[PDB]
């Protein structure tokens, strides 16, 4: 099956593009990641930057993960995210989203040998 690893890439990782592209970047995007299949993913977020810059943010500023678990760590730089949130009209399977580009520190959980990003936790 799909590795949790792969999962954090697949939904949130966009290194092809500097920034939101369009008005229209979440629907599509949304929908190519394979995100509204079940339903409509209320929110969530894609990351602007290299892999290994991402990657690298596991030794980073450790902090509290929202779910209380000690395994979450805060990027020191800001990164270049879009934030996808589902609009009042959106109704499955015709999923439609708002897309807000952002400059903000994320913070995700991680996890494994090599200990790599496995979820979004926040952006702040």
């Amino acid at each position: 099956k799909e590795t949790a690893a792969a999962k954090f890439e697949r939904q949130h990782m966009d290194s092809s593009t500097s920034a939101a592209s369009s008005s229209n970047y979440c629907n599509q995007m949304m929908k190519s990641r394979n995100l509204t299949k079940d339903r409509c993913k209320p929110v969530n977020t894609f990351v602007h930057e290299s892999l290994a810059d991402v990657q690298a943010v596991c030794s980073q500023k450790n902090v509290a993960c929202k779910n209380g678990q000690t395994n979450c760590y805060q990027s020191y730089s800001t990164m270049s995210i879009t934030d996808c949130r589902e609009t009042g009209s959106s109704k499955y399977p015709n999923c439609a989203y708002k897309t807000t580009q952002a400059n903000k520190h994320i913070i995700v959980a991680c996890e494994g040998n090599p200990y790599v990003p496995v979820h979004f936790d926040a952006s702040v």
